[PDB]
């Protein structure tokens, strides 16, 4: 599947080069600017247990997902992520627990020790 392609093909993005993050690029972007720390950042999204169980889709709702970036207002793969975003880019994202939700998870749509997948478009940022 495409959690498996990024697996094999994905770019790690982590600091600590421990595959927490895995990246590939579906979509080329437009120009060279990527979103800074607080920037107002608007994408639309798809996302998945790895295994499937549960998905989510910003689609699904008629309604882009905003955040500010790099304030912990996302799971940590989303502000790693998105920061190497350029507008009009769509890429996928595997995301390892310790990146995610972790030990705990989420009561009720994340387990514990759950790998997430994600689909990411950005739309547009602005500081
Ligand atoms: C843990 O709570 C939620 C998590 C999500 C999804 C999710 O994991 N996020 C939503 C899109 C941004 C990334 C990530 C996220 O940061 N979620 C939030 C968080 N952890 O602070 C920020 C927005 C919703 C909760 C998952 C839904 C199950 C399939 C895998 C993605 C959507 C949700 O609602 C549609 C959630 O409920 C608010």
């Amino acid at each position: 599947g495409a959690p498996a392609t990024v697996t094999e093909q994905g770019e790690d993005i982590t600091s600590k080069k421990d595959r927490g993050v895995l990246k590939i690029v579906k979509r080329v972007g437009n120009g060279e600017e990527t979103p800074m720390i607080g920037d107002k950042v608007y994408v639309h999204y798809k996302g998945k247990l790895s295994n499937g169980k549960k998905f989510d889709s910003s689609h699904d709702r008629n309604e882009p997902f905003v955040f500010s970036l790099g304030k912990g207002q996302v799971i940590k793969a989303w502000d790693i992520g998105v920061a190497t975003m350029k507008k009009g880019e769509i890429c996928h994202l595997l995301c390892k627990p310790e990146y995610a939700y972790g030990s705990a998870g989420s009561l009720p749509k994340i387990p514990s020790n759950a790998t997430l997948f994600f689909e990411i478009e950005l739309l547009d940022f602005k500081g």
